[PDB]
């Protein structure tokens, strides 16, 4: 279930980050603007580049922590704070973060493992609905 | 659904919220030391108290709006809090609520109604929940 799918992804954590923020980017061509380095470049020329994997091994880091603390799918409007005050995501609107999810839970969808990608949809509206509530456009 | 239970408990409330208290009671007889007069009464003396409906109904006004107020059966950190810091709950853990809630969705099982009683078993556990994270033993 979704505590099992928690630790399925922490155990390669690297490569899932990988994988799923690319079918991110390449579902949403839109996105890749405001990662200035990502631009012009091919997904094994992302994953060759040091940078990329650090990044978005940090992103899906905190991504689990957030997961691992809701309750029922739903997280803490602590965690939704933070997500929205982060100077790195000043910028970004509600609609950033629904589009992340859908690549998320398509990608789980599609691949083999058995990922209870129901409470991962239900997560990531939760999570769009918390950071709305938090002051999010 | 949950939602439309709500509305259906709060069309009807000083009855529901009666006879709901009153399964509680019956079924855990200790939990009638926490409330004075009401030891030694049959469920129709309990009835013709003005004090036993009006309490009630008002422990059962909050819990709707607690309810109302939630999201997929996870209430809001506030409300939890509310409950905690009470005076009237100075005395309480978290086991006296757990057992209002095993009432409470034992109630709607034998109903006729089409109450949905997994999602008020997972409301009760979250709710629990919550109590204990705001500092209740
Ligand atoms: C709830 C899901 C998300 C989490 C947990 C998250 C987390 C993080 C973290 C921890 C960092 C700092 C990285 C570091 O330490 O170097 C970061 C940076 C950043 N995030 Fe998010 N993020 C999320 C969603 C998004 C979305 C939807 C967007 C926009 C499509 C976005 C855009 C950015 C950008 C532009 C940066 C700075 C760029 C960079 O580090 O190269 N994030 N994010
Ligand atoms: C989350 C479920 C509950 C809610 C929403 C709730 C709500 C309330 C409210 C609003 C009052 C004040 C009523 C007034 O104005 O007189 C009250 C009183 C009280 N509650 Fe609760 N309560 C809950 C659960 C419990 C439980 C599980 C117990 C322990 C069996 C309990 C014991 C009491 C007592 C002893 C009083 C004062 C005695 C009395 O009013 O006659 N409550 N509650």
């Amino acid at each position: 279930g979704f505590k099992q799918d928690i630790a399925t992804i922490r155990g390669d954590l690297r490569t899932y980050a990988q994988d799923i923020f690319l079918a991110f980017l390449n579902k949403y061509p839109d996105e890749r603007r405001y990662f200035k380095n990502y631009v012009g470049k091919s997904d094994q020329e992302l994953k060759s580049m040091a940078k990329f994997g650090d990044h978005t091994e940090k992103v899906f880091n905190l991504m689990m922590e957030v997961a691992d603390r809701a309750t029922d799918c739903v997280p803490l409007a602590s965690d939704a704070n933070t997500l929205v005050q982060m100077k790195q995501h000043s910028s970004l609107t509600t609609g950033n973060f629904e589009k992340l999810f859908v690549a998320l839970v398509e990608y789980m969808r599609a691949s083999g493992q058995s990922f209870d990608s129901q409470s991962w949809d239900r997560f990531g509206k939760n999570l769009v609905s918390a950071l709305s509530s938090a002051g999010m456009k």
